[PDB]
C-alpha cells in the first residue's frame, strides 16, 4: 500500500518519527506487513480547502485489496485521527482518496504484482 | 472536488488570488458548494511535455460525481482558459486526468462520504 | 501518456538529460508519438518504502489504452531499469501505479481526447 499526505503545514510541524508512525499504523490496519508500505509526506503545500488556507490535506491511499465501504471508514478515523494528532488539521479539512488497485496495474521490482 | 495542477511556472508567476479564483471557478462548474472545494497548485516543478520544456500544466479533477464527456469538455474549456490566461500556459500543454470518485471510496472528516 | 516519479533522491542526483530519456523511451514502449508524452520528476520528497529512507521511488503511469497486463510488465522492466541507472534506486523500493484512462476523461487543448 501507499499513503500520500499533501498538506499547507510547514515542514517544521511534521514531527520527527512521522513517516514512521503512518508505516506502523497502515501495517497494522491494512493488515500488510511494514515492508510494503510506502509513505510520503508533501509539507508546505499552496492549498486551500473550501476557499481557506487554515491547515489542510489532501491524500490517498492505494492498495492492492483491503479497500471498501467499512475499511475505508475505518481507514479514514485512523489517518484523520492522526492528522489532527500530529498535525493539528482539523477532520473536515481532510480529503483522502482511496484506490483499489488491481495487482496487474501495479509496477514493482522490474514487474507487476500480478 | 480536489484539483490539482501542477507545473513547471515558477511559484512568483502565479498570481495572488489564483486559488481563489479556481475555487469559484470550480464551485460554479461543477455544482458543488464551494466549501467541498480544494484547490492545489504546485510550481516550479521539472516537467516536459511533447519533450519540451516550455510552460506546462499536468493536472487532475476529482469529483464524486459530476464526471463525464461533455462535462469534462466544459472543464476543460474552463481550467485551459485559465492556466492560459493567469499562467501564461498554452492549453495544448495542459493534460487534466477526469476522475469520478464513489462516494466510499472518499474521506473527510474522520468518515467517508458513503 | 504521462509519467510522474516522486522520489527521495536529491534533484543534484538527477542527471542532466533524464526528462528527456524517459520522454524518448515512454516514446518507444507506450507506440504514442513524443509529442504526447509527459514527464514529470519529484526530487527530494520526505518518504519512507518499508520503513526505510533508503532511494526509493513512487510512480504513475497514465494511457488512454496500451496498458495491460503484459505491457505494464513491460513499462515496468524499462522504468525500473532507468530509475536503477539513472538514480541508482534499487527496482524493489520502487511503485508504479498504472491507470487505462478513458479518452473522455482526459483533458487536453481546451476539450478532451473524446
Amino acid at each position: 500500500p501507499m499513503f500520500i499526505v499533501n498538506t499547507n503545514v510547514p515542514r517544521a510541524s511534521v514531527p520527527d518519527g512521522f513517516l514512521s508512525e503512518l508505516t506502523q499504523q497502515l501495517a497494522q490496519a491494512t493488515g500488510k506487513p511494514p515492508q510494503y508500505i510506502a509513505v510520503h509526506v508533501v509539507p508546505d503545500q499552496l492549498m486551500a480547502f473550501g476557499g481557506s488556507s487554515e491547515p489542510c490535506a489532501l491524500c490517498s491511499l492505494h492498495s492492492i485489496g483491503k479497500i471498501g465501504g467499512a475499511q475505508n471508514r475505518s481507514y479514514s478515523k485512523l489517518l484523520c485521527g492522526l492528522l489532527a494528532e500530529r498535525l493539528r488539521i482539523s477532520p473536515d479539512r481532510v480529503y483522502i482518496n482511496y484506490y483499489d488497485m488491481n495487482a496487474a496495474n501495479v509496477g514493482w521490482n522490474a514487474s507487476t504484482f500480478a
